[PDB]
């Protein structure tokens, strides 16, 4: 078939984390925003329509939102709001994301295990997990 869709599609609650704080960190971000951001344990969305691709994450201290299509490059605004060069690529099953900024790069992944999705942040082996239930 045909079934990245339906591996991905829906609204997921964040129920775990490691060291997001130390990823944040590592990216730049400010102790403040690292913190506030930390607490907010934000839902992510993602949705299809064609080829194009969404994911949105919601809390009531900042929403963000990206559209795309696989093997494109995009400009994005960040939660701690860099602006950045992205890639996103579906590699066995698995999207891969790649952040481009400032002669700089974070990864990040996003994999289905059993009725889990599973999110890992990559900078500069700072790897920071996140998992998320169906809500
Ligand atoms: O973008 C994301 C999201 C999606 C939403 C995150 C998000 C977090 C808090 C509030 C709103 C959205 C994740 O699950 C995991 C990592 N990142 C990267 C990231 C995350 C956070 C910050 Cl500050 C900076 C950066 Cl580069």
């Amino acid at each position: 078939g045909s079934h990245m869709c339906d591996a991905f599609v829906g609204t997921w609650k964040l129920v775990s984390s490691e060291n997001f704080d130390d990823y944040m960190k590592e990216v730049g971000v400010g102790f403040a925003t690292r913190k506030v951001a930390g607490m907010a344990k934000p839902n992510m969305i993602i949705s299809v329509n064609g080829d194009v691709i969404t994911i949105k994450s919601e809390s009531t201290f900042k929403n963000t939102e990206i559209s795309f299509i696989l093997g494109q490059e995009f400009d994005e605004v960040t939660a701690d709001d860099r602006k950045v060069k992205s890639t996103i690529t579906l590699d066995g099953g698995v999207l891969v994301h790649v952040q481009k900024w400032d002669g700089k790069s974070t990864t990040i992944k996003r994999k289905r295990e059993d009725d889990k999705l599973v999110v890992e942040c990559v900078m500069k082996g700072v790897t920071s997990t996140r998992v998320y239930e169906r809500a």
